[PDB]
């Protein structure tokens, strides 16, 4: 008896070091694509329709960057938001440690109580051998996954996950979760 069941309404925040592909991420989540000309700074404004362990969501995406008016708007983004997506790229180290420096003071901050799933993007990098020679140039590497896990551990995140936006490998679980995570 699903047909006529009420949709459940649950808003989403993503947020992360520019570049790390949120953007990308939500338009692989929303569209089945992985956009590679043309792409905005932030997706366009959207409410997914989702089915998670047989409840109807409607999931707004709210989409962050960071500078400018984006600066001043992302602030304004956390009202009500019901899940945390915190990105980080795992050809970026650095980008993982904004993560315990940048990001998660800020949403503590402004969402102490909400959700946060920790998601390391463009894994399809993790052994592309032109990454691993230019982040060799500065004694680094790719985020190893134990690396990811142990980062969520620290901040008491809902999960760790891994996705490639690029290969789309892993992006519908990531809101699968997300999308639990909103209805606790
Ligand atoms: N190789 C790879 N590139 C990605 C991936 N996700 C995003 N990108 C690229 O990373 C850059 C930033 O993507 P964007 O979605 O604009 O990042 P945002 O600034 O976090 O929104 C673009 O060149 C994307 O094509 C991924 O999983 N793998
Ligand atoms: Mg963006």
């Amino acid at each position: 008896y699903f047909q006529g069941m009420a949709a459940i309404r649950k808003k989403l925040v993503i947020v992360g070091d520019g570049a790390v592909g949120k953007t990308s991420l939500l338009i692989v989540f929303s569209k089945d694509q992985f956009p590679e000309v043309y792409v905005p700074t932030v997706f366009e404004n959207y409410v997914a329709d989702i089915e998670v362990d047989g409840k109807q969501v409607e999931l707004a995406l709210w989409d962050t960057a960071g500078q400018e008016d984006y600066d001043r708007l992302r602030p304004l983004s956390y009202p009500d938001t019901d899940v945390i997506l915190m990105v980080f790229s795992i050809d970026s180290p650095d980008s993982l440690e904004n993560i315990p420096e940048k990001w998660t003071p800020e949403v503590k901050h402004f969402c102490p109580n909400v959700p946060i799933i920790l998601v390391g993007n463009k894994k399809d990098l993790r052994n592309d051998e032109h990454t691993r020679r230019e982040l060799a140039k500065m004694k680094q590497e790719p985020v190893k996954p134990e690396e990811g896990r142990d980062m969520a551990n620290r901040i008491g995140a809902f999960g760790y996950m891994e996705t490639s936006a690029k290969t789309k490998d892993g992006v519908r679980e990531v809101f699968e979760m997300a999308t639990r995570a909103a209805l606790q």
